[PDB]
């Protein structure tokens, strides 16, 4: 079990205790089968998004409702190409403080 | 106490915000009641943003952290809450303290 | 529908949208049947606690797990007789900010 | 990056705290790693409380809001995390950002 994976497992423990409603883990393509097996053993919903120009995959996991949501606007897009609104909602799903998210939304709207 | 149900809820929401249950509150109040409401908010140092309503003799009074006050000014000013995109809708719900998995489902339904 | 009840209904709307995991409403004994019916229509778990020396009842509602929890230490006791620990956990169940709760715990431990 | 998995998680937790996902973090680290960890925390202005561990060459490093730092000093100092009452256990979990309904169930099991 490599470093990326030891860290993924830690995220699983936190999701189970209900720290947050969604997690994003970036892993090597080769480590994705194993990561997904660990999620399936626990019945934790997930959505994998391969990154076109790498051998790395964004593995989202969390409540089913947010898996269904991230598919409707993250599918086939880059995460750095999200609107300030889409970014707010990603951060909120990830468990970020809302006032914090309100601040970076304003910053996106102002800093441009 | 000696206040109407709208204002009891309004005060209740002031307590929630003060207890940190949520970052923003939307209160809708009769226009004769907002001088009192704004006095309460100013007294407690609570940032707010007032705006009109489809139903004329009422005012939407948002209050909460200054961060979200500045965010809502940016997308709610001059606009009905029923005219928002699904993404705008999620953001507003998230700011009001609504469960994020619930928001995801609602988003999926609209979208 | 009286003032206490118009306000209770508002709490129901907030619980449904998932603002918090538990709510406490204090109502007249006479208004409790109606309040409980509204909770049952929505399948919202609840626990009523009559207040001995009044005609008022503390109606807790929220997730089943916290209903089962408040029964193990609130049953047959006054809410103002809770330890600083029990108070922390009540506030946390009610959705209060945790740093806030850490502050009032310290204050209970210090202010005595 | 060039840091070990414990420290990547440690940094990750620093980001969570900074993003306001949770009010407190418990990191358990090898003793040679805590000078670095404390430097990171001091640099970012993050309050912390270090304490020993059943497993000798390791240190429990709690960090988070000053409010909860003062709370944990009060009931964790000199004490193993496995010696806590069910109520103490709930409080610690709540401070770490654990779902409150989950905490209620765990509390019921112990109690």
């Amino acid at each position: 079990l490599n470093s990326d994976l030891r860290v993924f497992m830690h995220h699983i423990y936190e999701f189970e205790k209900g720290v947050r409603s969604m997690v994003l883990a970036t892993l090597a393509n080769d480590d994705i089968p194993y990561a997904e097996e660990r999620l399936r053993s626990r019945q934790i919903p997930y959505f994998a998004q391969p990154t076109p120009n790498t051998e790395r995959t964004n593995l989202f996991f969390g409540c089913k409702e947010c898996m269904e949501a991230i598919r409707l606007f993250v599918s086939g897009r880059s995460l750095n190409s999200l609107t300030p609104e889409e970014d707010f909602i990603i951060g909120a799903m990830l468990g970020y403080d809302i006032c914090r998210q309100c601040e970076r939304y304003c910053r996106r709207k102002s800093n441009s």
